[PDB]
């Protein structure tokens, strides 16, 4: 059994970096990765931002301890735009591109010829089926899917997702490579939406449902579950934070798997939206505007 | 436009007892009303030992006011094994016994020949057509739903159900006296499951579903969602928590009205543990092992 300490992580957006920033921050050498020099630069100035806010509140006391802290960290981050250039002496990579598993597959083919033999591949894919992308390379011994949540600084949880082929020794290391990133590792069979989101999504899906019917407002529904489930955000104030896009999409997706399905059915009202661009807290609205 | 002061409150069981508690805590004169002797004398007993221990923590410096609080609280609180008998002069029949829709079309029906013209009759029921109980009387502009969750003294949240008969003063009213009772009223259709069961009933099974599936243990999914989501607990330890019997009552009670809709699909783990009486907290044993 391997134990991770070269960390590459292909993808400088969202999920990547915030990926990364837990690596670098928990001790593992790591290597950004991203198609260009201006995407990677900007990648690692958010996880500058992200790392200083994160000092002034660890080290409210002593500024210098928390400079220190910052530069470190930072520091053992390393940026490419070919991962390929790096992967053959990676313990394991992480992969956090675009949800479209063509080009995931093509990426994975690829790396598979650099990267050495002990190097793991993992997807921090959100919809796709990992088996799939692990059958693009010829090392599925050694391909699972790593999924974390956003905020990945702030969010403990990672579902470690182990395919048919995934042997033991992969999984373990993931796990502990999990907990060195203090988080805390659950596992899940490779099943669309694996746990969280197969829970969550189709949760909201409902509230937007009820809501359409005409059964009750959103505001209302929101309160409703924030006061009698106790969850931190309203339905639709989660949507509009989770993303209205990224919803469709994954929606979609599970519709267009199995369209006899009713839990799955399209939403007029999340269509529209997602058509009139307003994403949610992306965008700045969603169901709700925001500032 | 009326002003609750006055209120009936029928079955001090969980929910009974904590709705005269909220109400007699919060200055409304109050009759609590039960089959027997017997019960109602541990039922107003719970309520005094849940006083106190409200009582010792907020009056730590004034022990006596503590008391006054508990004793006042206490004699705002009639007891009564006759229903018709009370509601001769009172504002509001709040209704919490025995789920069976029949029953409860029998006593509101006796009940509506002997309260006054202004008084408002309300269910707390959790899954039973309000309307199929309103047209069991001559006073559906006057009858509603009024749902509390458990333990009613906690939780904030209140379900005002209305129906397509339900007069717009009557809502007002029982609006108001939510406010009263120190709760956050919502308002909806009596579409079943209202909002809060209509949203949490279906994703806790989806839960117990993926687990029946082989997909991922109980404690992971737990976890997952505890730590993925933000939620206090896990749809496992949530439903030990609600009581088996209770959540499977409810979605037998779907499963007939639409034996089609998958979302309503009766569970084996969850009949089987329903039949060994293991309910959950309220058995020791539900999905875990408790006391
Ligand atoms: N959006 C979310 O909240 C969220 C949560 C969990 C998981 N995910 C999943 O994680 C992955 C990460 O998505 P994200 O939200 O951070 O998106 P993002 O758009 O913020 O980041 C993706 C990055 O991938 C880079 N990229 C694209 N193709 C590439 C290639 N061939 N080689 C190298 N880099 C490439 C892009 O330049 C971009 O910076 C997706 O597969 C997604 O399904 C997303
Ligand atoms: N359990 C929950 O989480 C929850 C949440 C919301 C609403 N509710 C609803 O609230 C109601 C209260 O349920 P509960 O959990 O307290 O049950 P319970 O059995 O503990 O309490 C009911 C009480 O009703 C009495 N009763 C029954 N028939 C009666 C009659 N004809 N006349 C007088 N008293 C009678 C019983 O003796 C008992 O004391 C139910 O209709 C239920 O659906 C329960």
């Amino acid at each position: 059994k391997i134990i991770v300490k070269h960390v590459t992580v292909i993808g400088g957006g969202l999920m990547g970096a915030g990926i990364a920033q837990v690596a670098a921050a928990t001790g593992h050498t790591v290597v950004l990765v991203d198609q260009t020099e201006d995407i990677l630069a900007k990648s690692k100035k958010g996880i500058e931002e992200s790392l200083r806010k994160v000092a002034k509140k660890k080290f409210a006391e002593n500024p210098k301890a928390g400079d220190e802290f910052v530069e470190k960290t930072l520091s053992t981050i390393a940026t490419s735009t070919d991962a390929a250039s790096v992967v053959h002496s990676t313990d394991l990579v992480v992969e956090a591109i675009v949800e479209n598993l063509k080009v995931k597959n093509e990426l994975f083919k690829r790396l598979d010829k650099f990267a050495a033999e002990h190097t793991i591949f993992a997807s921090n894919t959100a919809s796709l089926q990992i088996t799939s992308i692990a059958n693009a390379t010829t090392r599925q011994d050694r391909f699972a899917g790593l999924h974390f949540f956003n905020p990945v600084p702030v969010m403990k949880l990672v579902e470690v997702i182990k395919t048919p082929m995934t042997s033991q020794k992969t999984f373990e290391s993931l796990v502990d490579f999990s907990k060195a990133l203090g988080k805390h590792p659950v596992s899940c069979k490779d099943t669309p939406g694996f746990i969280v989101n197969r829970l969550l999504v189709p949760y909201l899906m409902e509230a937007i449902r009820l809501y359409e019917r005409g059964d009750a407002s959103k505001e209302d529904i929101d309160t409703a579950m924030k006061l009698g489930a106790g969850y931190p955000m309203g339905p639709f104030e989660l949507l509009d934070y989770v993303g209205l896009d990224t919803t469709k999409f994954i929606v979609d997706g599970w519709h267009e798997m199995d369209a006899e399905n009713p839990l799955h059915q399209p939403s007029p009202s999340l269509n529209k939206l997602v058509a009139e661009n307003k994403f949610g807290k992306k965008t700045g609205e969603g169901f709700y505007k925001y500032k």
